[PDB]
């Protein structure tokens, strides 16, 4: 019984929700807020806890980037605070390998990253690894095979349509092949040995595409789009098929959640969030 969690996001202001939804029985779970605002951050877990990671407080009273990393135990409803990471990260992405996170680019008010960071849980320290090839803000991080994808983004001059690829033992990246379309603000997770990218931005119009690599064939097919076209979209994988969670369809901030069938090849509503937002960190546990 484990459940999708959706933390922060975005709608008129950064948002504090903390909500979890249990596919088996379409259930929505209030749980702890966010002791702070965030948009625009990534969601992660390690050993059953969840963590929140980078992102930005943006209210009517200012507009801060953040570094923060903050752990959320489901088992106290409580959050708590960890080391922050060297720098503010709106727009981050993260991927975990072997209970570490890698906190990969994102911005800091015009700054935009190829910075990569790692945090360890049991020593609650972060520390630089080698950089990305590219800037990338809204950027798409995918774990395969020990292997760590960043996909898409902006690279504060044009989005994206390149991927590149860490290898952490030999602590360096290399360019991957580029995708079909490019994609800002996708959501981009790993299915059945594969790495989708759904939905996004291509710098004029917010995407319901979906394409999917094959790292043996180096090869991006289209897939089934989605219903809603959408970027800043979450996004998980539950039970063998891909959940995407809100995002901007270009006129409205979606409380949809669709859900992939890799099977059938089909996308499908199947429950709304609370409220529409995007950009929110979405994990599993
Ligand atoms: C008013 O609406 C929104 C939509 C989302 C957010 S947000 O807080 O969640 N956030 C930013 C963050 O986190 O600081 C963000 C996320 C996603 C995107 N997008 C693109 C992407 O993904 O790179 S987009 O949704 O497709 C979009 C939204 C507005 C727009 O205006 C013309 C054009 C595109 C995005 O674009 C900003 C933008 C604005 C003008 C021109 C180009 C980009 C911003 C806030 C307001
Ligand atoms: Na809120
Ligand atoms: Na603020
Ligand atoms: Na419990
Ligand atoms: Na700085
Ligand atoms: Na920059
Ligand atoms: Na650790
Ligand atoms: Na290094």
């Amino acid at each position: 019984g484990r459940l999708i969690y959706t933390a922060g996001g975005y709608f008129r202001q950064s948002l504090s929700y903390l909500e979890a939804y249990n596919p088996s029985d379409g259930t929505w779970l209030r749980l702890a807020d966010l002791q702070v605002p965030r948009s625009g951050l990534a969601g992660c877990v390690v050993g059953g806890l969840l963590y929140a990671v980078g992102g930005r407080n943006n209210s009517p009273d200012g507009n801060t980037d953040s570094s923060a990393l903050d752990c959320y135990n489901p088992m106290t409803n409580q959050w708590s605070p960890c080391a922050p990471m060297s720098v503010p990260r709106n727009r981050i992405g993260v991927g975990v390998i072997d209970g570490h996170i890698y906190a990969v680019g994102g911005s800091h008010g015009c700054i935009h990253h190829n910075s990569v960071e790692r945090y360890e849980p049991e020593r609650d320290e972060w520390h630089l690894v080698a950089p990305m090839l590219t800037r990338r803000i809204g950027v798409g991080v995918a774990v395969l095979n020990r292997l760590l994808y960043a996909v898409g983004g902006f690279d504060g001059t044009n989005r994206l349509n390149s991927a590149e690829c860490y290898y952490p033992e030999r602590n360096e990246w290399r360019m991957i092949t580029a995708m079909n379309t490019i994609r800002s603000g996708a959501g981009v997770c790993v299915l059945h040995n594969c790495i989708y990218a759904a939905g996004g931005y291509d710098g004029q119009d917010q995407l319901n595409s979906v394409e999917r690599y094959d790292v043996e064939t180096e090869t991006w097919t289209f897939v089934a789009p989605m219903k809603h076209r959408r970027s800043a979209l979450g996004i998980t994988v539950h039970q063998g098929r891909i959940y995407v969670l809100g995002g901007y369809d270009g006129h409205t901030f979606l409380d949809s959640v669709e859900c992939y069938d890799p099977d059938t090849d089909t996308w499908s509503e199947v429950t709304r969030m609370t409220s529409g937002r995007s950009g929110v960190g979405v994990a599993v546990t």
